[PDB]
């Protein structure tokens, strides 16, 4: 990932979205878009996107549904043009394996959400945790999600993971997590509000990466 | 809602999901649209469903991020014309309570899913799911949905949010649970396939309501 950051495009004006995401273009090579861009303007945002950006796109969909349903979410996001998509593994190994099969079908990736950045997330989901990243190695998933806010997790996420699978990390920045704690154990973070309410989008990210480099 | 019986209408199609609508809709009150669905058509068919119909609209969005997205989602639904929207527990509190913030500021509800239907729900949500329903009494909802599929498990969430929360249920027909049964416990039952997939869509929906009266 360029810059090892991902933007998150969570603006859910078009062209608010366009003209943040175009300001910052030269520091990211991924957009993570998800239910607030296209629940207001529609999956078409996403081709539109990869094209005008030429980035790559995940779909931030937290799929957490029965596996037929989870197919289905699958398969509209994939032909929308989205490079992957984020699966909660909360649902269990029958939903994460039904997005992994259309992945598989349409030449794209699936991420696994196993701990979630948010306080709230203490209460059920940081008590599966493990058991769900142990569920994804088992199911053959090589790209993770882990937060940012529990530096502590995330490295026992990567502990569990190893380390040739791929770990982004929100949850820096407004969520209160640090750019470089967090690559000690991700490789890429992801960041929205920091960058998209910033005054300068452009001069937030450029100081991101000054950071990033400075590791 | 009308005779106890809610249409999951996860067609894809606009043409088809309309169709079929439109021929059970002597027999149901209410129209449960998810993701398949809108991410095919787009989110104005929520407006088209609710006119043309005159039905309620639950939006199935198992709504499962942080707070701060989950209100953006949230308020995306309801200005679409969604009368409810279906939230996750597992992510907690929180994460709830941001649902429930922007339902109160625009007049809408939120159901509370608390044990979903499918196999794989018994790997990580079983375990959690009574805590979890009794957290949302806690934070003062009063819709729920849990699995047909598990009256047992029905009966014990019944039994933590007592007779006066609505409950609705999944996983009838397709995924192998029973109206009759599943009506004990529950006020509603949602069924997809079972209506949609059948060559004629509106003789499942009276059989399945012949069943309910029978009760
Ligand atoms: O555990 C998770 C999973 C995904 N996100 C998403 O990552 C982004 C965080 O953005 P921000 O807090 O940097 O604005 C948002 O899109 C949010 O929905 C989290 O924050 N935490
Ligand atoms: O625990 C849950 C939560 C929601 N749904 C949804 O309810 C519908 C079930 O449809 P069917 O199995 O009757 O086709 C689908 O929209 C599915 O996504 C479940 O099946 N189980």
């Amino acid at each position: 990932v360029m810059n090892r950051l991902i933007l998150a495009m969570d603006l859910m004006n078009r062209d608010d979205a366009l003209r943040v995401t175009g300001e910052v273009r030269e520091y990211i090579d991924t957009v993570k878009i998800g239910y607030p861009l296209v629940l207001s303007e529609g999956m078409d945002i996403i081709a539109e996107f990869r094209k005008r950006f030429g980035c790559r796109i995940i779909a931030d969909f937290k799929v957490a549904d029965i596996p037929e349903t989870n197919e289905k979410i699958c398969r509209a996001t994939f032909k929308a043009g989205a490079d992957a998509i984020i699966v909660h593994g909360f649902p269990g190994a029958d939903s994460v394996r039904a997005c992994l099969n259309v992945a598989e079908e349409m030449g794209r990736e699936v991420f696994l959400l196993t701990e979630m950045s948010h306080p709230g997330a203490e209460m059920f989901i940081q008590g599966a945790a493990d058991e769900i990243a142990r569920m994804g190695v088992d199911l053959g998933v090589k790209n993770y999600v882990g937060p940012s806010t529990r530096p502590e997790r995330l490295s026992r996420l990567r502990e569990i993971i190893g380390q040739d699978s791929f770990l982004i990390s929100p949850g820096v920045g407004a969520q209160g997590g640090d750019p470089g704690e967090t690559l000690r154990f991700a490789d890429a973070i992801i960041v929205g509000r920091s960058i998209y309410l910033a005054d300068n989008p452009a001069a937030a990210a450029a100081g991101i990466i000054e950071s990033i480099k400075d590791l």
